[PDB]
């Protein structure tokens, strides 16, 4: 219903350059009916707004948070999305049999939400736990995914929750054309976002696992800008002729 469908990573992407956050932000802001904007983060959508009271972030049209597990606008969450990732997952019986490990404890309720179930390796434990954790939800037939990172944090996810299936389905819903989206990030954990149907840009100040996926999967909707953070969505929305 719009001209742009402006799709963003937040920390280290939209945030990071403060002076070329408000530079976008200015000029984003007085061509705001033009555009869907959606931030896209692994952070939880509290988290997020705690990130846009100390930055100052506009407001979004959406926030795909949470490992993609959590579609917010407005007026509440996205309840086609939520129905989505709901299908065959059994929130229960898999923290039920999470719980049972010793070694795992369960993060803060803020870090919990119905598609969710996340948990504290002890320190003192031996990864192996995880993959003991693995195997067994992989002898059932519940589609869960475990996320294992930093060597402590561990996430029980539908396997179809992620960044990149959040806006890939935010994309369709919207109706928004693959040359009317722009994806933007800097993380390996943003591959799923360019593997969307949609032109993109790569901030210069990406990591070593985005750049090696561009040097061998990008084409010419994935544009390698010169600028880093918001200075490269701001590039890259004249490079593409965005709101012109
Ligand atoms: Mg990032």
């Amino acid at each position: 219903m719009r001209q742009l469908l402006l799709i963003s990573d937040l920390d280290n992407t939209w945030v990071g350059d403060q002076q070329a956050l408000e530079h976008l932000q200015e000029y984003l802001g007085d061509r705001r009916g033009n555009f869907y904007l959606a931030y896209a983060t692994g952070r939880s959508y509290h988290s997020a707004r705690e990130l846009q009271k100390q930055v100052g972030l506009m407001e979004p049209d959406y926030w795909l948070t949470a490992v993609g597990s959590e579609i917010y606008h407005p007026e509440g969450l996205d309840q086609h999305w939520a129905d989505y990732l709901s299908e065959h997952w059994q929130r229960d019986i898999l923290q039920a049999i999470a719980d049972g490990f010793e070694a795992l404890k369960p993060q803060s309720p803020l870090e919990q939400n119905p598609w969710k179930i996340s948990y504290h390796l002890d320190p003192q434990a031996c990864p192996t736990v995880i993959d003991q954790l693995t195997e067994m939800l992989k002898e059932t037939g519940i589609p869960v995914q475990v996320i294992f990172s930093s060597g402590k944090d561990v996430d029980l996810l539908p396997q179809r929750s992620n960044k990149g299936n959040a806006t890939q389905y935010l994309q369709q819903h919207l109706a928004m054309e693959p040359s009317q989206t722009l994806v933007c990030g800097d993380s390996g954990n943003d591959i799923g976002l360019f593997e969307t149907s949609a032109r993109g840009v790569i901030v210069r100040n990406a990591q070593p696992e985005l750049l090696h996926w561009y040097d061998q999967w990008g084409d010419s909707r994935h544009y390698r800008a010169q600028s880093s953070h918001a200075g490269a969505i701001l590039e890259a929305i004249a490079h593409f002729d965005f709101l012109s």
